[PDB]
C-alpha cells in the first residue's frame, strides 16, 4: 500500500530530448522521426516585437542558424516550418529512438508527466494536473522552455504538452504538440496573468477514495447529498461543477468501497464546511486535486509499461 | 516559481530491470554488466516465512531453478550467491543499457527517486525520503518487491534502496545494494515494529530557507534561538534534535538569504507553536521534510 504522487517513467522521452539554439536563445527540443519539435519562439528577438507576422521573421532564418544537438551529435537542418506556436525542423537523421507515440490534447482536471530539461539534458520529471485556468504548477527550473508532459498508454507515450513560458504567479503555460495554446495565452513578448483558478472537484473525490482504499476513513459519514445541492456548496467553494459524467467515471471506486459518489459528495462537503480538525488524510492537510479516477485505480492496481 | 519534489528521469534505471522467478514467486531484479540483483526472500517458500534459513535453501539451488527474463529474452544464469539480503545472479549477458552507477549507503533524511516494478516492467516513478526511522514511506504493491531507489547526479546512477518488505503500519523496507536492511529490520515475518517516526528538521529548514528565496516571508520573527534551546522545543514536537553538522549545511541557504541559521530555527519554533492559520508555504499547509539542503540547490532555487 502507500499512495504518492507518481510520475510515468521517462525513458521513452528522454531518448527524444535534444538541445535547439537560434542566436543567444537555447532551449529544449523534442526529436521524433526526422523533425525536432520546438517553441518558435525561440528565433524571437529584441528588434522584432514590432511584427505581426511570424512567418515573415521564421522566412529570413537560414537552417544552419539552428544548431541542434542530440547529447554530442549535431544534427542537421534541413528544413523548418511553422505548426501554430511549434516550430518544426526536418533534420537530416530519423531519431533511432523514437519510440510509438501519438500527438493528444487534454482537457482541465486530467493529469500528465512533465519530464522537465535543461539545455536539451532531461533534468527531472513530475506528476502534474492541467490546471481550470489552463496552467501548469511548474518547477524551481527555469530554461526548461521546450520540455514536454506525456501519458504512456501501453508501450505507446501520447504527447499533450510543451513548455512555452512562465508566468508571473509561478505557474507556467504552453501548447499542444500541434502549437494549439491551453488557456487565453499568447508566446509574444507581452505580460500577461493567469485567471482565478479552480479546485478539480472530481480528482478530490478520487483521492478522498485512495484514502479509503489506504485505510483513511475518519472523514466517512452517514450521509448523501444531491448533485444540484453539493453544485451549490462546489460553486461557493470555488470548486468545480461536479457532473453526471464525473458521477459516472468514479463508478468503479464507489462499488469498490461500498461508497457512492453523493456519499463522498457529502463528506467532502463537511470538510469544505467544517475543516480537516487538525486531521491529515493521506499525510496531506490540504484536499489534493492533481489524481484522476483513472490514476487512484492505476496505482492502487499495478500497470506498468 | 512554484515548487515541486521532482524525481530523477527515470530511463537509465528501466534498463536495467528484469524480472526473476524461484518456483511460483516471482519479483524485480536489477540487471548491472553480468549481475541480477534481487532480494533473497525470492526463495523462500510459504514454510519459510517466519524464520527462513536462507544458507539451507539456497545450497539447494541450481542456477536453473532461476528463471531471469529481460523484456522477452530469458537470460541464462551461469552462477549465484548470496550477499548479505541480496541474492547476486550471474547471466551469461552483460547488459548493454548498463548506465554508469555505484552502489551508496544513505543515511535518514536523504532523499531519492523510486522506480516502482511489476514483473520487471516498470510502472511509475516518485520521490522519497529515507525516515529518520529508517523506513520509507512508498507506494508499492504485491510484487513491487526489487525495485530500486537512486539518484543520478552528474550522469551516475547511484542505487542506494531495494525493496523488500512493508511493516504492518503501511510503510515500507528494505536494503542497500550490497544487502544491508536499513534500520533494525530482518527479511523475516516475524514481529518487528518501525521506531516512532520523527520529523527531518535539517529538511524543514532547507525548506523554510527555499520559501525565503522564492519570494515568501510571512513566517520570519524578529527572534534567534541558542541550539540547545532550539532542541528542547523542537523535541516536544517529535522533531529530530539539529547537530552542528546540520547548522554547518544550512550555511550556504544562510549566506544566500542573509538569515542566520539560528534565526531561521527561531522561525520554525514560532511556527510549531502557532501552526499556520490558514496560510501555506510554497504551497503546502504541513511543513515539508524531504527536499533537502542539496535538493534545493539541484533545482537551483
Ligand atoms: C517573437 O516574439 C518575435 O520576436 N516576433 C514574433 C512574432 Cl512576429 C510572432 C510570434 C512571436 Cl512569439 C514572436
Ligand atoms: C525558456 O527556457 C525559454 O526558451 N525562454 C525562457 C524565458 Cl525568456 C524565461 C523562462 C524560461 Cl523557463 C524560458
Ligand atoms: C514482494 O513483491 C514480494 O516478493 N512479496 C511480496 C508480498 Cl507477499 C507482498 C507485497 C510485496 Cl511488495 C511483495
Ligand atoms: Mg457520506
Amino acid at each position: 500500500s502507500g499512495f504518492r504522487k507518481m510520475a510515468f517513467p521517462s525513458g521513452k522521452v528522454e531518448g527524444c530530448m535534444v538541445q535547439v539554439t537560434c542566436g543567444t536563445t537555447t532551449l529544449n527540443g523534442l526529436w521524433l522521426d526526422d523533425v525536432v519539435y520546438c517553441p518558435r519562439h525561440v528565433i524571437c528577438t529584441s528588434e522584432d516585437m514590432l511584427n505581426p507576422n511570424y512567418e515573415d521573421l521564421l522566412i529570413r532564418k537560414s537552417n544552419h542558424n539552428f544548431l541542434v544537438q542530440a547529447g554530442n551529435v549535431q544534427l542537421r537542418v534541413i528544413g523548418h516550418s511553422m505548426q501554430n506556436c511549434v516550430l518544426k525542423l526536418k533534420v537530416d537523421t530519423a531519431n533511432p529512438k523514437t519510440p510509438k507515440y501519438k500527438f493528444v490534447r487534454i482537457q482541465p482536471g486530467q493529469t500528465f508527466s512533465v519530464l522537465a530539461c535543461y539545455n536539451g539534458s532531461p533534468s527531472g520529471v513530475y506528476q502534474c494536473a492541467m490546471r481550470p485556468n489552463f496552467t501548469i504548477k511548474g518547477s524551481f527550473l527555469n530554461g526548461s522552455c521546450g520540455s514536454v508532459g506525456f501519458n504512456i498508454d501501453y508501450d505507446c507515450v501520447s504527447f499533450c504538452y510543451m513548455h512555452h513560458m512562465e508566468l508571473p504567479t509561478g505557474v507556467h503555460a504552453g501548447t499542444d504538440l500541434e502549437g494549439n495554446f491551453y488557456g487565453p495565452f499568447v508566446d509574444r513578448q507581452t505580460a500577461q496573468a493567469a485567471g482565478t483558478d479552480t479546485t478539480i472537484t472530481v480528482n478530490v473525490l478520487a483521492w478522498l477514495y485512495a484514502a479509503v482504499i489506504n485505510g483513511d476513513r475518519w472523514f466517512l459519514n452517514r450521509f448523501t447529498t444531491t448533485l444540484n445541492d453539493f453544485n451549490l456548496v462546489a460553486m461557493k467553494y470555488n470548486y468545480e461543477p461536479l457532473t453526471q459524467d464525473h458521477v459516472d467515471i468514479l463508478g468503479p471506486l464507489s462499488a469498490q468501497t461500498g461508497i457512492a459518489v453523493l456519499d463522498m459528495c457529502a463528506s467532502l462537503k463537511e470538510l469544505l464546511q467544517n475543516g480537516m480538525n487538525g486531521r491529515t488524510i493521506l499525510g496531506s492537510a490540504l484536499l489534493e486535486d492533481e489524481f484522476t479516477p483513472f490514476d487512484v485505480v492505476r496505482q492502487c492496481s499495478g500497470v506498468t509499461f
